[PDB]
């Protein structure tokens, strides 16, 4: 029953390792069953599925997809706050928060990075599209190149809604 | 006394290792004795008895069978929710929830069947007799669950078959897909 | 003070290792002292004193005997429920529950197994026959015969032999 | 712990060095909690040997300390033998309040420097209401009792059923 | 739920290792959600990202920056107290406390030490500037040389506000 | 905050290892600050600084001395009860309880040891520390047993063992406990 | 939230290792925030930064200095009690308690043993013992041991407890 949980806070402070998806989902389910429409605050500082240029989760995509799915299943709105970084699947995750409720701090940085590969790669494009309110085509183009955003850049691209200053 | 339990939630987030069956059953028995007809919510994201192409439970079938049997024994209805995946014995498990109460999310994936029944050169051999008995009980469970004849099921199991949510709903492994 | 205990449930999910008898007895004593006449629910899925063909308890018989003795000493009735298996001493244990209160699920399986260091070793093999007899309401002779061969039961078989009373369904 | 709350002490193991400390601490605690309320000491133990190996070199002196405290406190101690009381465990079982020493049907019992060997004879004697001589004789040979045998020898008072 | 936390105290007694930023942030978030405008007391004795002349955090700068950002995000005022030392990123941290509420003891000591490395080095200059009320130029000049302060020196430079006594 | 502590009981069941002095003192301080004049019950069954004939504390003397000092500092009276044994420093400790309140059971045994200091491998002029130490221990036993420093230093030349009654006559103990 | 802490007691029973300073300070801060002007009791038995002739803290001086600084910062008075020994930085620490409230037991022993730092330590001892910086720097040239009474005359301590 940890502390932050009591405040309806979930803080992802690490790369998303295999066991992380399990934890985040358990916490969402728990919070949802505790109070039905109370908001949940998901704080994110993460490099996604890579750490020091090494892939630390081979399931990263499918894992993040599970999270967003649950995020969409529950009645409680999830707000997101990017503290340091949201890269790769962390960025996908950050942008899946309730529209209008996706936040970042001033200095935050963002990045976007056999019918299994196919079905999966399609679902992620589809998620980013709905999130950023763009066509599937323009997104699949953006993904061809590694693209980094700063807070303001991210707000224009519609990954984020507001910047929290002072 | 964990959290999720207080809410009558059981969340299977891993492959089903030997110790997992014991946990799930303990939790079902506990919940049943706590409140007699209150529903129980079983959330499932699992690859069954395999992890990274390695069998992590040699008892997987008989284990899952034990769970379903208790699920059928208790008075509390068990609802099931597939969150990422239910493969192999996890699929059998997901589909054993109360009919009309078996759920999945949009992107969930399902898969049938099995395994290696692997018999090491330690050995009994009454053994392997229980495997005929066992392979029959699982067909029988899937049949009752999906409302199909034992024959058509034994055919479906000859080939590894993957479902998406909608596919799984037509095959009658699942009842509803959850949205907001 | 675990959970299931709070509900008067004892769940034996393993082979019966040396430390298991101690646990089950402590729990029985505890529950008895907590509420005198309230029933106790003993759930059993176990292969007894063997695991993967290896004997994991050299004391298994005497140990189970101690359990049943306490089971008979306390005022609280003990109900038994077999969930996967009761083999060997686990079967002896399952059948020692209150008559009419010994339960099994549909797919459960049961099995019964075969100086002064003699005059009392003999003493043990006799007590076990005597227990099965009282449990299954059969004569000491018929039982000692049944024990000459490894005999497996399914639920219904076990009910006829009077190891069990009822089979549970919804 | 649990069992303590009920004034139960359960010795389920051989008596290792650290066991004497525990039993005494629990007796003291229970005595200070409620002065004349009974204490229930359940015993299933092989004493100072485990799988034919001596696991306590202090076993005798240790058990003696226990009985001494048992005699010091005002709370009566009842004893219940559940599987076995062998060696020092038997000495221990028999030191419970007379009329309050119990055993189950299938329980088994066994009896196994100069100043010390004398105190142990003296304890068994007082317990079983026998002369120091007849006891020192009984100790020359390893002697095993069943419940009924133990009741006649006056190590135990009653056998529990119901 | 530790002790000092109950008193709204956060005590950084070590170099700032990778896991330290996570802890400090978690604690700020927690305290903020517990009582909105109640002050938070951040005690600092630290050598920053170096320990025995070895860098113990390769992320030290970006990490401290995350901290100050949250410090600026939350409504609760953070007071700072330097107890032995604030060096490097610890000094940057100490000085980011609410103006007028930045404290030190008598014998305390202070020290200041592509699109990425450049962007970062700029944000750190920008933070010190705002903190010490000086122009970006004069700060970048001070940073060319390792400069040590004692309490009084630090108060004049406007890293600190008051020196504590009895 | 363990159990026995709640009852103002301190039970030394072992040889006195280095960490034991710290525990006993902590407990005395705690009990003293909890209730100012309420008695404290110190139960002792111990072989002192030796176990199996091996010295398990090189600081044993100075350690026990620290305890007795605190025992004399606090306002709460300390009663002592010897259960099995008090040997060496444990005997010194048992006898330091409040006069009239030092107890033993019938079968308890006591011993005083030709006290000693132990030397390392590897400083210097700790002579002031050792001669000084052997003297403080004689001084404590004397005050406790109401005897002159001379007669005590003699008794210490030979290992002497007492039974309960012997210990009561020597004035190490006050009373023997019975039913 | 340990026990002694509940009674506003801090007990330093060891050499002062690197992690010790952190603990003592945390405890002071905690006690200060708990009750503002209630006294704090710091019991000291310690050899300072050396153990068995080996330096166990390379930061010992600066560490103790931090402690005394906090001791002077907080409103709660700190009393000190030397049980066995205060050597080196432990002695500096013992003497920093509130004047009139620095205590020792009968048998306690005391001992006193980069440019900026060595100066601050002289300055602290001076204020504590009410002596001039010069006479102190002289005393430090030689290792000097005190007994309780000696320490009271030198004004490291106020009273001896009996």
């Amino acid at each position: 029953p940890s502390l932050l949980l009591s405040k309806r806070i979930i803080f992802l402070s690490s790369p998303i390792y295999p066991h992380i998806s399990e934890q985040i989902i358990s916490q969402l389910l728990y919070l949802e069953y505790e109070s039905k429409r109370k908001p949940i605050h998901l704080y994110i500082n993460s490099t996604g599925d890579i750490d020091n240029n090494k892939i630390i989760n081979l399931n990263g995509i499918t894992d993040v997809i599970s999270i967003v799915d649950v995020i969409n299943y529950i009645s409680s709105d999830v707000y997101t706050y990017c503290l340091g970084k949201a890269y790769g699947i962390a960025c996908i995750l950050a942008s899946s928060g309730k529209k209008g409720y996706r936040f970042s701090l001033k200095n935050s940085s963002f990045c976007l990075n056999n019918k299994e590969i196919m079905n999966t790669k399609k679902k992620v494009i589809e998620i980013i599209s709905k999130n950023t309110e763009k066509d599937t085509n323009v997104i699949s183009n953006v993904l061809e190149r590694d693209k980094y955003f700063n807070a303001d850049e991210a707000v224009d691209f519609k990954l984020i809604d507001h910047i929290l200053e002072k």
